[PDB]
């Protein structure tokens, strides 16, 4: 796509979520850059509000699956390249299990550059000592598969994939994705066949860094078509 | 427990009565499966006469209780886990620039038997299009089948486009929307999301004179390592 | 390559293995088409000696990659086809653990319109009673992954995978096969990046058949390679 | 296997490396830490003698196999674990296209607490303008299959594949890499099926880090079996 | 051990080597007979493609140590005959001085109630009027000790020895041996002490072959262990 | 050489070890005098920390080859006296049996006239009541023979032996050695051919001494080369 | 000596023998040559008499020690070579033990260019169905080392050994050797220290020879003094 | 039989009158040995003060029943063979360009004592040469020691040659013949042709006042792998 063509090399990124969740109000900015070509990203988030009221390991999903590589045979399968540089919304509902819930609105797109991802979030019907709040969540993140269907009559996709939190305790913690991503502008968008994106994420910390934050470097990698 | 009924040969019985624009045909398919292969093979009939539609249309109505699934994702297994009282599967299948089926199923023990049994509609076909115009070959592609549950059916939903070649070298697309539901109260499995790799082989009987498809199939279970 | 254009459509099948395990001399024919395009055959085999002194299913192997179906985003790294049609040699060692081995020669080529494998296989050091000889194995197949490399210096190519032949009493026996082929013509061929073929089998048995004999039918499918 | 129970959590590592290439001696530092049960690695390499007279990505394969994640069901097949803590030497040849190669040995194994990599390598006959030598390799890292087969009758495992190495021109470098694997102990060890790792690696530079160096972050996980 | 029986009397033995020097592509053909209980061997070679490429002497080593003689109190020490019937493979770089090298890879087994060394050997980087492609070896062969260790690492032996070649203008050519052996077989096999083996060769003409050819007659014996 | 100038007449011996086995650490002083020209050497060491707590047999090894008697026609192929005054250091592990390992790194030089050997030990992985810690081995010594090869790529060489510690109940508890030595001078060392040294060594007591401590006097000859 | 310099390269080697053991008169003539370099003797001899009356391996040691090497730290020792051109008398009594016994007398010289040695034999008390004139000996030789010492008061040589002959039924018979070698000229001959000669001796026949005869080659080489 | 009296270590005592070109001296010696390892530790003290020879030229008077054979080649140890009754060492050393000594042993067990009884005579010395003169370094060579069988007195003839190093960097030799016979009536051992490889080292004890030699010598058989 046409959009394909301004991921080709190194892309600056900026991150921005305003969050609620029961009544909690925070806010993080993140920055760093990706290189679709290799479907990684490096990211650093700094809660600027001060303390983080949910786990950091709850937002890494919220927090640009344009940068995923799509290996040279599936390019025509790229939705998320192709709504560039008018960019795409992508709206989720995440429902942890005996848990509450998180509700994302993001728009994706270019501002000059740089890759802007602009989130709202809201959380409702939380614990106030589940895993969440209660913040019994490990500092890590598993591996997943993200499955990516067409949804033709939105001109866009319908996305769903189960995130396995691990809890301090030994057990794991559930957060079903329900997710659909819509084209900003109205120029010709790829709808895709079935795939899927695989994902890893490495959580890190800054050690000069004094604020509470996360760094992330995440790899993606789109498969499941050879046809 | 529905597992164990799937570790030998299990004779399967497949009955099919469809009307597509209004042209009515039935089908009867028999043979067997080997779930520990995930592996099928089915001769199919058409009892009525002519079959008004292409045999690979049907290919995909005519048991994916019979797919294997490996050891590490035996907890991903629907379909064994709704037997012996089995489930109802039903599909809207769209065929791009034509029509659609529409079909009913239950997949179900029935003695020692599994049986299989459909009602097909289909409507707005082109009379002169791909599937009533009998312009796609005999033969077959592998596909992947993607599977998700549905909570709060209890049961799951299904989707994957199917690839018919044409005769001149083009591809007929067949988009299906699915969804099994189990027929008894008894517990299921709700699985994570994963797919279904699968290889279908369609061939003639020499000897059979009926309009007829043999079929052999293979399924595995994919996609989950947690 | 070259060689690829003869495989586009269906193509007859001919097969022939002269046999030797244990001093135990049978020969066997087969016959039917191969359709690349699917990556698919389907073959029957007769004993034409008489009666099989080893099980079917540990010859499957011996009895044609040439119809291993290349995806498009792999075909530069199908060696099989590019040697054709002057054709290739394939030589294996298959050892049977806890037991005897079979040594095998084929060359692999066309003779007119039709894809001949020519077989040599002598077997030595087989248990009067072992599963081999004393016939214990099941008349099934398990689906395996057949690992490819390249081989420079010979031109050609090195292959290993392990059969698991079920046997009769619920225990495994393994069957280590180690596998080089060989260009039989001068003209340049395509050496692979590792990669390998997912292989299914289905033995049956024709009701009308009243010899010794084997119905086979195969899928196989090259994979693992995104580059 | 009992080794496999000292990679349930963060375990530091040491890396030593004595090489000289073409006569040019260097000596590299490393330290870090591993997750295997996320398949992860963060180290940092210095170059201790000054510049490295070879480009850092060509040395990131030299550079703890038993940090890959080997989901439950292919726990059979680590033998990097397996050969804890007593070890594993590891021996390659690196051929580089067109260019010359490396011969390295390595011993993996526990010092301690500290899972240590102590290399000697060795580099001859390269172009003195070629892409090593000439600095001419792009400081980034494809994805890779590793493909590991079992040599029992050398009580180890054989490991082949092929690196491609991005070139400022949009040309590949390929480093073609055959590896052997002894355990150094006398106890028993899991000789594996034949299998793949699936790698990822991120290179990057400690912007607070004046001598000549690399950071890199990688990710491997096993797979390719599910019998 | 088990295998030693094998050796009790006279040997039929074959060679059979494909060559391939500086791209200058040769085969040899070999047959005779050793008495083991003597340290006796009886052998005459071939080249079967015409003249041989190389001199004669320089492949006195690559066409059987199982024929050596390992007196009553060594016999433990003999992993040779130990391996057989089932054979080992042999492998050799041989380093000439100042000149190119000869890697070779053989298995040594017996076919029937032959043993037979069957042998792969690749030379590079000869000079083309050195002393082995310029042919300035005598027709003549020094007394060697052939140094053997335990390698129970990798389940075999380590060899090494320096051939002295004499050369005709009264200066010797040396060729350094380095070699693995390794059972074929998965029966138990006898890991040596360090010891020698002492080693004559008599080098002759068959009056009545007018092909390019060579008669060898070779005496080994075991030495060096007392305890 | 020059260096073997040095070693006509009697030469003072020191030998200072550092010692750490399973954390318990001990030192040692030896001193006496060696005559090359005899092969002989005769020291007395002292446990100067108080009881040593291995048997002092297992360390006859660790606490100067320089001493070993070249017979005129081996003299081209002594490494060790080749290396003074600048010296040698001189590594080993040593392996002993279903028991732990012995690592040591020593520095063999003049200092003056004397001749001093300063070596570091650390032993790891021994049984708390196994031969070594438990003091189970006789106090005699056996003769061995230690194999010498060069080794070119290191300016030095390889040394293979393995030793026969006598055990109380009448087994023997055998000692791997593992060993290389290189030249701590830039000067050039002669690389000998493969030969071996032929040891003796007679341990005993001094009545006047009360502290732990071993008489040691060694014969070393040279032997295997007559070309 | 300056006979030693007369054996430098290869020499024509004529042997005849008048025998009569028991009255059993025979001739034999043997011809071939020697390489002292190299310690080497080839020759055939044939009983011109028609059978010969007592078995081939019981004169082996009857049929020119001047061809044994002398490693270059031994050659003062060598008596043999130093008699020459003039030559020396060799004389031996042979004991059979159990049976009767050889005298013989020879003369070894060279005559023109050429090595002679003429020998009259005369054996006495043999047992007619004994292992000798029953001919109960194998067609075979073992190895043996042939023990010399100085006769001063005779200017020549002491030399003493015992030949094991194998049997058919699997026993031994001994020959006892007591000899001794005198110059025949009255120049200086090199009086030797004591040592011993190593001795290997290979027996064939001739394909195309009807007469009665035997094939011999054999490798001498001296040891036992590095002062 | 013989061979069971050295499994371990056996107590020594040497006792020597000796009498060269008229100079009577006597020596006593004491230590042990161990055959297992072929090792002898002796230490010899002249009783009536000086030794008007060099220590040297004694070592080889002064029991190779303590040689270590090897377990291939136990069959050719005459000297434990002959134990516990043991046998008469007799001995001619010529000394080149010199005299010679003369000797006759007795070496048996006395007890649990191995116990080597010697009478000396040398004669026809030069005043000034290298053994009156006292021109030997203390020292000594590695030497091997050739043994044959003397069947027709049951036991064996030994040669071999000691270099012994001069003060002024030349060598004197000692060529010795000697016989060994046992005194018992009981079977002996006849060797095949062999060596035994000798070491010797010299030394001095720091606090003994009168004059003396500490000995210590390893000795192993070698030649046979028949």
């Amino acid at each position: 796509s046409k959009g394909e063509e301004l991921f080709t090399g190194v892309v600056p990124i900026l991150v921005e979520l305003d969050g609620d969740v029961n009544g909690h109000k925070f806010s993080v900015s993140g920055e760093g850059e990706g290189d679709a070509t290799y479907g990684k990203l490096t990211l650093k988030f700094i809660c600027t509000t001060g303390k983080l009221p949910v786990p950091w390991p709850t937002l890494v999903t919220t927090f640009v699956q344009c940068f995923s590589r799509y290996p040279d045979h599936m390019k025509r399968h790229d939705f998320f390249k192709s709504a560039m540089p008018e960019g795409y919304v992508q709206e989720r509902t995440i429902f942890f299990k005996d848990d509450g819930n998180y509700k994302t609105r993001a728009e994706v797109k270019f501002e000059g550059d740089t890759l802007v991802n602009r989130i709202e979030l809201k959380g409702i019907d939380f614990k106030e000592d589940g895993n969440i709040l209660g913040h019994k969540l490990e500092y890590n993140y598993n591996s997943h598969n993200v499955y990516i269907m067409a949804d033709k009559q939105k001109n866009g996709i319908k996305v769903n994939f189960k995130i396995r939190h691990n809890i301090e305790d030994g057990s794991v913690q559930l957060a079903d994705h329900y997710q659909q991503n819509t084209p900003i502008g109205d120029g010709p968008v790829l709808l895709p066949d079935n795939h899927y994106l695989s994902t890893q994420s490495a959580l890190s910390k800054d050690p000069n860094e004094k604020r509470d934050h996360m760094v992330l470097l995440a790899f993606v990698t789109a498969a499941g078509i050879t046809h």
